[PDB]
């Protein structure tokens, strides 16, 4: 029930579960700063690059995730596997049951603008 975070690299611009925060810094420009440890430790941005840890949607509730909704997405590309924000485009609802959501979401990533179908087993929702 505690309260759980990801931090987004600036290194590469994905997230990151985050195990602990360590100390923090203020730039000369006033921006603030955390120092994370990571589930390698790294500076982020406070404002921009912490935030509550994205949830996995279940089977059942596949229902809740709409078109226009921020996503954390499962992002693999050649060797490359990075957990990226992306909104819904569409959505192709499949027949299922509890067990597995085969429903398609269309989603765009943020950064590159580009496009990728996905199954709700490589999507997480936002809180609230
Ligand atoms: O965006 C918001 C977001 O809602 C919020 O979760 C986010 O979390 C605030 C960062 C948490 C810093 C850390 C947490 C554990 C140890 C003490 C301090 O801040 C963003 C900007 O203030
Ligand atoms: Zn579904």
């Amino acid at each position: 029930a505690d309260l759980a975070f990801e931090a987004k690299s600036a290194r590469d611009y994905a997230w990151y579960d985050v195990s602990s925060f360590l100390t923090y810094r203020v730039l000369r420009t006033g921006e603030l700063e955390v120092r994370v440890r990571f589930s390698h430790d790294e500076w982020v941005n406070v404002k921009t690059s912490v935030r509550e840890r994205s949830i996995p949607v279940e089977p059942s509730e596949c229902g809740r995730v709409n078109v226009g909704d921020l996503m954390l997405c499962f992002q693999e590309r050649e060797d490359q596997a990075l957990y990226c924000d992306g909104h819904v485009m569409n959505i192709k609802r499949g027949i299922h049951d509890h067990a597995r959501c085969n429903c398609v979401f269309l989603v765009r990533y943020e950064l590159d603008n580009t496009e990728e179908s996905l199954g709700l087993e490589r999507i997480c929702r936002r809180p609230e």
